[PDB]
């Protein structure tokens, strides 16, 4: 494998981390593939779920703990600490709040939340390499909790970072943003992306194109399908009861990705860095409740 920028894995992982028995698991927990049967039995659906208000308290719950175990990985963002320690802190923190961190055996993903260094665009496995200074690094956590599962992700700066690195985070913050104000009922998931697009272009970076939003409750990913670029062909309108994200990755190169021989490390073709923010939605009579919104700030990490 010809690796694509500076970044390299840095092995061997620590063993894989236990759950306690009483934190309620996902279906794929336990799957020796990490295959969700309910995934898999509703796979192909373009039908968007109408949530019940019993199923909105559930996600309300679940996506404001999310933002908790969020902000204890902020919290800890500095040169010198290893993403594989701000796994430990986000793992213990998700069992401290009777939490299951989503991604661990999601599809076999090691590790309980995704931290992903400069051109890591998405899905970067916490590993022993410490962060450095002028380093960008997202990080994604998913809880589950009562049969609900809750996403949110927020790039960070490592100390001191260019003027390069300020303006692609700043921008796809604001990329979010535009499209979250645009979120009420009878919109299209479809125009999501040109306003995702139209904001990024018009700084001079690129829109990922393999990773999209998506719905989220009961299952991790389902219905709807919402791509970050313009143009695109997702199927739906929107309506008052639907639950998804929105998650712009951008970049400072072209958009293309490939995968490293990990099966998961999304990485930029050109090597160049790549940001991203991740909000989960609840569509309302009017507009849209930001379940995953920081409570405590007005702004996101980067911005303090
Ligand atoms: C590799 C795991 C993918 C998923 C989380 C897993 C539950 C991410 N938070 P995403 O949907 O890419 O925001
Ligand atoms: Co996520
Ligand atoms: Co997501
Ligand atoms: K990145």
């Amino acid at each position: 494998y010809r690796y694509t920028g500076k970044l390299r894995p840095h092995y061997p992982l620590m063993p894989t981390r236990p759950v306690p028995s009483y934190i309620q698991r996902p279906d794929y927990a336990d799957h020796p593939l990490g295959m969700s049967e309910s995934e898999q039995a509703l796979k192909g659906t373009s039908q968007i779920k109408l949530l019940s208000s019993e199923d909105i308290e559930g996600m309300r719950l679940v996506c404001r703990l999310a933002r908790e175990v969020l902000d204890v990985a902020a919290g800890m963002i500095k040169p010198g600490v290893t993403t594989e320690e701000i796994d430990h802190a986000v793992h213990l923190a998700c069992i401290a709040r009777n939490c299951y961190p989503s991604p661990l055996n999601y599809y076999n993903f090691p590790k309980s939340c995704c931290t992903s260094v400069n051109e890591v665009i998405c899905h970067g496995i916490p590993d022993r390499r410490p962060l450095q200074e002028g380093d960008i690094v997202n990080v994604d956590i998913t809880l589950y909790r009562n049969g609900y599962h809750g996403d949110l992700n927020e790039t960070f700066f490592v100390g001191e970072v260019d003027d390069g690195a300020r303006k692609l985070v700043q921008t796809t913050y604001e990329c979010l943003m535009q499209a979250i104000d645009a979120v009420k009922p009878g919109v299209r998931y479809r125009e999501l992306g040109n306003i995702i697009q139209k904001h990024a272009q018009a700084n001079g970076f690129s829109v990922v194109r393999s990773y999209c939003g998506h719905g989220i409750h009961k299952l991790m990913h389902t219905a709807p399908n919402v791509p970050h670029y313009a143009k695109n062909k997702a199927v739906g309108v929107m309506k008052s009861g639907h639950v998804f994200t929105i998650e712009p990755m951008i970049c400072e190169g072209g958009w293309q990705d490939e995968t490293w021989p990990d099966g998961w490390t999304a990485v930029t073709r050109d090597g160049k860095r790549s940001a991203q923010f991740e909000h989960t939605l609840l569509v309302t009579d009017t507009g849209c409740e930001i379940l995953t919104r920081r409570l405590d700030s007005a702004r996101p990490h980067f911005m303090s």
